[PDB]
Protein backbone atom coordinates (compact mmCIF):
# COMPACT_ATOMS: atom_id res chain seq x y z
CA UNK A 1 0.00 0.00 0.00
CA UNK A 2 2.07 2.89 -1.32
CA UNK A 3 5.32 1.50 0.06
CA UNK A 4 8.33 -0.60 -0.89
CA UNK A 5 7.18 -0.13 -4.52
CA UNK A 6 10.22 1.92 -5.60
CA UNK A 7 8.43 4.45 -7.83
CA UNK A 8 7.66 8.16 -7.39
CA UNK A 9 9.02 9.46 -4.09
CA UNK A 10 8.07 12.34 -1.85
CA UNK A 11 10.49 13.23 0.92
CA UNK A 12 10.14 15.79 3.72
CA UNK A 13 10.61 14.95 7.41
CA UNK A 14 12.83 17.11 9.65
CA UNK A 15 16.58 16.84 9.17
CA UNK A 16 17.61 16.24 12.77
CA UNK A 17 17.24 12.57 11.94
CA UNK A 18 14.69 11.95 9.21
CA UNK A 19 14.04 14.12 6.15
CA UNK A 20 12.66 11.96 3.33
CA UNK A 21 9.77 9.58 2.80
CA UNK A 22 9.15 7.43 -0.20
CA UNK A 23 10.62 4.11 -1.26
CA UNK A 24 13.90 4.48 -3.19
CA UNK A 25 15.16 2.13 -0.46
CA UNK A 26 14.29 -1.44 -1.59
CA UNK A 27 12.22 -1.60 1.60
CA UNK A 28 15.33 -2.15 3.71
CA UNK A 29 13.47 -1.55 6.95
CA UNK A 30 9.69 -1.30 6.53
CA UNK A 31 8.77 1.46 3.94
CA UNK A 32 8.75 4.64 6.01
CA UNK A 33 8.51 8.40 5.92
CA UNK A 34 12.16 8.81 6.76
CA UNK A 35 15.64 9.84 5.30
CA UNK A 36 16.76 7.73 2.32
CA UNK A 37 16.14 4.84 4.64
CA UNK A 38 13.73 3.93 7.48
CA UNK A 39 14.66 5.02 10.94
CA UNK A 40 11.42 4.43 12.74
CA UNK A 41 12.77 4.16 16.31
CA UNK A 42 14.72 7.34 17.09
CA UNK A 43 17.68 7.26 14.69
CA UNK A 44 19.22 9.13 11.71
CA UNK A 45 19.66 8.21 8.03
CA UNK A 46 19.07 4.52 8.79
CA UNK A 47 17.99 1.78 11.20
Amino acid sequence: GSGEVNKIIGSRTAGEGAMEYLIEWKDGHSPSWVPSSYIAADVVSEY
